[PDB]
């Protein structure tokens, strides 16, 4: 069925290959893995609940030889990591539609994923795939996921460092779906920059990083973070942060820090949830009949809502994201 060549190489368990599906011609990527003898695979069987335009279609899985499961997934050439690089070598800004295509995008599915109580916790711009040619953009590397609801315990030591949520670092380990919007300003903070927002070279560095730019959570704003004292340190302004990229640049700014603001509180119960983050204003431009790609093209697909998305966002939402 698979004629299998070529590893992709993920920096995490399992191998990927590209494959062709021999049934359809199609370029499919398989993901390998261990399979336990008694125990479902968690990933699979997350795989298979879900079916949204911004999550990697699962298209087969199949046994072989303990055995190995593969993991028959659509193919997607690049990541919102692999842009990213480009303008950075470019020495160039990515483009504000394309942050709000991606922004949006990514929103999209996390609220997806968190209305079926789903954790993905390892958002990274490695993990959001790409086409360029349409900027289309879908979450994989379901590995990390969970279904997760608040009052589980879980590991504490678990998204990729940079995106990884103060409470995690903190040692909580009863976390919500919070910790994936984190991890979502994080990337919005990165397509700004250009570089990750915080760069902590280890996990205790990571939350300096985070203080040393957001300020001293209170007491109190420890409390949200784990029930179970840090130094005052002044907070840099967001202005401040991307004050280069600022000058070398609509309202555009305002409403991308507005909405980076929103998604970085330490409080997790704060956050704005993604899919209330899709009615911003930073998404407006999204919403015109008349816009397209840079290069000439349609949008993607962002207005085809699911029962499951709309039965998950307020009603001023649902009036403001369906034009
Ligand atoms: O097409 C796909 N369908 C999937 O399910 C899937 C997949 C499954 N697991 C992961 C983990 C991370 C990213 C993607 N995936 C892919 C998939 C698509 N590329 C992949 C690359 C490596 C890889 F290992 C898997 C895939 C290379 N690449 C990329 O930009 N990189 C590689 C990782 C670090 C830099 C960013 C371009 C396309
Ligand atoms: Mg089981
Ligand atoms: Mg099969
Ligand atoms: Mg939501």
């Amino acid at each position: 069925t698979y004629d299998i060549g070529r590893v992709l190489g993920n920096g995490s368990f399992g191998v990927v290959t590209e494959a062709r599906c021999v049934d359809t011609g199609e370029v499919v990527a398989i993901k390998k893995v261990l399979q336990d003898p008694r125990y479902k695979n968690r990933e699979l069987d997350i795989m298979k609940e879900l079916k949204h335009p911004n999550v990697v279609k699962l298209i087969d899985y199949f046994y072989t030889e303990n055995r190995f499961l593969n993991v028959v997934m659509e193919h997607i050439p690049e990541t919102v990591y692999r842009v990213m690089k480009s303008f950075l070598r470019a020495n160039q800004q990515v483009p504000f539609i394309l942050i709000k295509l991606y922004t949006y995008q990514m929103c999209r599915a996390l609220g997806y994923l968190h209305a079926l109580g789903i954790c993905h916790r390892d958002i990274k711009p490695q993990n959001l795939l790409v086409d360029s040619r349409t900027h289309v953009l879908k979450l994989c590397d379901f590995g990390s996921a969970k279904r997760l609801v608040p009052g589980e315990q879980s590991v504490s030591y678990i998204c990729s460092r940079f995106y990884r949520a103060p409470e995690l670092m903190l040692g909580a380990s009863e976390y919500t779906t919070a910790i994936d919007v984190w991890s979502i300003g994080c990337v919005l903070g990165e397509l700004l920059l250009g570089r990750p927002l915080f760069a902590g070279e280890t996990s205790v560095d990571q939350l300096v990083k985070i203080i040393q730019i957001l300020g001293t959570p209170s007491r109190r704003q420890m409390s949200t973070m784990n029930p179970n004292r840090f130094p005052d340190v002044k907070p840099r302004e967001w202005k401040s942060i991307f004050a280069s990229h600022i000058a070398s640049t609509d309202p555009s700014w305002d409403q991308a820090l507005d909405l980076l603001t929103k998604f970085l509180r330490y409080e997790p119960g704060e956050r704005l949830l993604p899919l209330e983050a899709l009615a911003h204003d930073f998404f407006d431009e999204l919403r015109l009949p008349s816009t397209r790609l840079p290069s000439g093209g349609p949008l993607p697909e962002l207005f085809t809502f699911s029962q499951l998305e709309l039965q998950n966002m307020s009603p001023a939402a649902q009036v403001k994201c369906i034009p």
